[PDB]
């Protein structure tokens, strides 16, 4: 879903999620893509 200013990453090990590239947070936290 996403709140503002995150945006998708990937794991090189092989695990996709989400990143705050305002804050550094990340979360498995999906929207459509
Ligand atoms: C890959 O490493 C990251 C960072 O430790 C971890 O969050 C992720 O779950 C790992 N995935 C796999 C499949 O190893």
């Amino acid at each position: 879903k996403l709140p503002p200013g995150w945006e998708k990453r990937m794991f090189a090990n092989g695990t996709v999620y989400y990143f705050n590239h305002i804050t550094n947070a990340s979360q498995f936290e999906r929207p459509s893509g």
